[PDB]
């Protein structure tokens, strides 16, 4: 139905930055929400930031507010994250998750296959 593809992870250094980007198939839903998810080894997954496809809406995880930004380019149906003052715990896979609601992870059925973002000290 609808397939994701993140790019930009990789190694970055402690007090440094990335940007993700999320491709999607087809167009944003018109109500329901895009999402970054994250899940740490033997950790459960935990919502990073989310926004409606407006744009106007945007919600963001406690650990990650004013440090992290998501955007939309509505020139495509691509979705970023922006992540400044990264830290030796923000190291986790990232996901990409579409046609769902805020953070809730239960609630969304599309989910890219994760990029991996490694913090080094």
């Amino acid at each position: 139905q609808v397939q994701l593809v993140e790019s930009g992870g990789g190694l970055v250094q402690a007090g440094g930055s990335l940007r993700l980007s999320c491709a999607a198939s087809g167009y944003p839903h018109p109500y329901l929400h895009m999402g970054w998810f994250r899940q740490a080894p033997g950790k459960e997954r935990e919502g990073v930031a989310a926004m409606d496809s407006g744009g106007g809406g945007t919600l963001y995880a406690d650990s990650v507010k004013g440090r992290f930004t998501i955007s939309r380019d509505k020139g495509k149906n691509t979705v970023y994250l922006q992540m400044d003052s990264l830290k030796p715990e923000d190291t986790a896979t990232y996901y990409c998750a579409a046609g769902g609601y805020q953070l809730r992870d239960r609630t969304y059925g599309h989910w890219g296959q994760g990029t991996q973002v490694t913090v080094s000290s």
